[PDB]
């Protein structure tokens, strides 16, 4: 119970259409009462409404062209039956949802997309306006298409993005009316959008948006979000930035945005979006593109900011979860970052940081050092178990397997520990006697050799990026090495 | 004779669809008899064909929803009817090419690109196959359409443009089938997207594009078309390489391509691509972007191959247009790119050729001087004499009277005048006297004022690329007039 009882809903669905549009045609426009007819036949939608819930068969739906008239309809003079089109179009993604059956929905979603759906959803969702509570829901039903889409098949999301949608997105947030649930939504969406794919950032930068961006986050500078609703569409916003400084070309926009200064003023006051604050500087001095944007950071006082992180981790601890290498792991990768960037005038100012208080600096990264390898040390064994054990059991070390024991390293720090070497090498190729001594001194003090330490370079240069271009990778691999002669 | 009795047509044409949709339904596939009702429905498209032709009330097709339906069937199962779609398409979209009138068009197109008509086009024209003389007949009126809609309104050929049919016209001319009257076609339609385009150059190059068009100018290199057909499309390939080549990112990849080597290749061997070869070099050495390939043309003996085209100019005449000032003027423009851009070794071999057998190219750029001053001179007499005859009548002159004024100018050789100032100029902050001198020794002798080729300089500099910025602008603006002093 059923099937193809709904074949009868179809046939009815078009029949349905049919009698409305030659009504329609009928009566010019000014005819006050030719309405009931055109009601009549959305109350249709919300029985098909019915339809997802029942096993999908919904190729019926498809190549008997339910689809296709559906979205039609997504243009019809009245919004009574866009919004009706959406809101059956929510309901046949989100349980679309479920784990299975794909047949059903790997078919509707297809046609969607070749429908240009989102094209359409937008153009609806343009017209769609003043925040009558109707409207305003059709609009939070649009964007949970989109979610429902984007999350089954995220490739229909970059073309549907562009085709209008992530046009309207950033519309919608620079919107000087008060803050509601379904601004924050279009944060969700805008994020999903941009999740991992470098079109997208390429679309967004070059519609002035990280201006805006920055300027959402601009207001909540110096004093945080007044709900903690409002504080999940921060931490939204702060993904989204993150995501377009992966595309290199954001970095010159973020940079020509007072990015830097605005990250660092959220830093300086210590609460509470100076967490991400933080994660979006690594970002932006992340590559060689990163490159300016590590000056300009020397040059307003970033060294001042950043090391006091570095001497010192917080909260011990804050409810809102900023710890405890998440933290450490983006302040060594930001000095990581300044130490193979920077050049001249900036960079002697870094590693003179290095050698403050008889190289403070210096000790501190040798307690992080140890710290990280004895994790790490420990997680190894973990695996060499594991390991031994599946040849008892008979078990392939698999790709798949090999995925979830490289986690198992990021989790006890892999990432932190890495740069953390590297630094240390960068620094030992600064021809400054005090702190390459230190280093060896501390490591002879004790019971750890050199050596250990160039193993995890090599790791780090193997992998080295994933990746720019297997030039830019093989000759930064050849860089990164050449330190570990001097080392 | 008629009015709406059309109106029953687009009535008619909806109740067909419906009637074809639901016998759709009810026979399994594998019925091989329930065509009939298929055909029959078709026969109207072809009677909605004698449409166009009527006094366009185009809106009666879009509010009663024609359009939409109409673009549902170019995805139908059987081809027949979505070439019938496109075939009647072509037909309301090529007498639209008239004047006049706008409304029924201005709101049938909007209706088609609402629609994404063109994703949809492209979906078909991907099916579309086998060269099944009709089906063939199909692609090229699709091709048409895109025409049509790309001369009306040229917006919707870049969106449309990249919704798939860009992808679609480059894999089309790299088919190893032998060159038929389609393929030429897609070359017409490439151009045309690309016209005055950035996004479209931009997606092209995206796609390894300008190898695919180097490779077909490729096959022609040491040897001409085999039909003036074959010809057009040549010169096709060209003008769409050129347009790419005004966006600055396809320079690097033209120079990754043997762009140079090529386009010199076919020089060194005069005939009869040597013309349009010589107008694409100019274009990838045109600005700064256009400065690594400065010095590769000069690596690879560009200077062998450009000079003496400098010193004598043909044909005189060959009946390809190639002539005359045509010729200099791409001439003179890579003479003046390689001397604002040229830097090093590269740069001196460049002025050695000034200094040859006593400065025989600066003898030669002062003939090419007075030519064009002459000319222009002459020029802007008449000029005046409209100027003053326009006050007389009471005739205002206008910005559109400044437009029919410069093209004379142009018409009279003003770029190629410039170009050679500017060298003229160039040449003269090289800081040798040779060459100083004998500009100098050469306008007093006799009649010309050096200050005469300042005013055109100042010309030239107030414009002065038109335009990439305001900071670029008035950047190399300084750097232009900062010639003036040392002349």
């Amino acid at each position: 119970l059923d099937e193809s009882s709904v074949k009868k809903m179809i046939l009815t669905f078009e029949k349905r259409s049919y009698k409305n549009q030659e009504l329609r045609i009928k009566f010019p426009d000014n005819p006050e009462k030719f309405m009931e007819s055109e009601l009549d036949l959305n109350d249709i939608i919300q029985e098909m409404h019915v339809v997802a819930t029942m096993p999908d068969l919904y190729h019926l739906l498809v190549e008997l062209n339910a689809v296709q008239s559906l979205l039609g309809l997504l243009g019809h003079d009245n919004t009574d039956v866009s919004i009706a089109v959406v809101d059956l179009l929510q309901e046949l993604t989100d349980i679309d949802t479920l784990h299975e059956s794909e047949e059903g929905a790997e078919v509707l979603i297809d046609a969607l997309v070749d429908g240009q759906v989102v094209a359409l959803l937008v153009q609806n969702l343009e017209r769609l306006d003043e925040s009558v509570k109707e409207e305003a829901d059709g609009v939070h039903n649009t964007l949970a298409i989109v979610e429902n889409m984007a999350e089954f098949r995220p490739e229909m999301c970059t073309e549907g993005a562009q085709q209008g949608l992530l046009q309207w997105l950033l519309k919608r947030l620079k919107a000087k009316m008060p803050f509601d649930a379904n601004k924050l939504y279009c944060s969700e969406v805008l994020a999903i959008l941009l999740q991992d794919n470098d079109e997208n950032r390429e679309l967004l930068g070059e519609l002035d948006g990280i201006d805006v961006l920055l300027q959402q986050l601009s207001v909540f500078k110096r004093h945080n979000p007044s709900t903690a609703e409002e504080q999940e569409m921060m931490e939204n916003l702060f993904d989204s930035l993150c995501s377009c400084l992966m595309l290199s070309s954001n970095r010159e926009r973020f940079l020509k945005g007072e990015g830097l200064q605005l990250m660092n003023l959220m830093l300086r006051e210590k609460k509470i979006s100076r967490s991400s604050a933080l994660k979006v500087l690594d970002h932006a001095m992340i590559g060689p593109e990163g490159t300016d944007n590590c000056h300009k950071f020397v040059d307003i006082l970033g060294l001042r900011t950043i090391f006091p992180l570095f001497m010192k981790s917080p909260r011990k601890i804050k409810k809102v979860g900023t710890t405890e290498k998440e933290h450490e792991e983006h302040v060594c990768s930001i000095l990581a970052s300044l130490l193979r960037n920077l050049r001249g005038q900036q960079r002697t100012r870094l590693l003179n940081k290095f050698t403050e208080n008889d190289s403070e600096k210096v000790d501190r990264l040798m307690e992080l050092h140890f710290k990280y390898l004895g994790a790490m040390q420990v997680a190894d064994k973990k695996i060499e178990g594991e390991k031994h054990d599946m040849v008892r059991r008979g078990e392939i070390i698999d790709n798949d397997t090999e995925e979830e024991f490289y986690l198992r390293r990021l989790d006890a720090g892999l990432f932190v520990l890495q740069h953390i070497c590297y630094i240390m090498a960068e620094i030992c190729n600064a021809n400054v006697p005090q702190i390459r001594q230190r280093v060896h001194q501390i490591l002879n003090m004790r019971g750890s050799s050199i050596k250990i330490v160039r193993h995890i370079i090599k790791e780090y240069a193997e992998n080295i990026g994933d990746g720019r271009s297997p030039e830019f990778r093989e000759n930064e691999q050849k860089r990164i090495l050449g330190l570990l002669e001097n080392f």
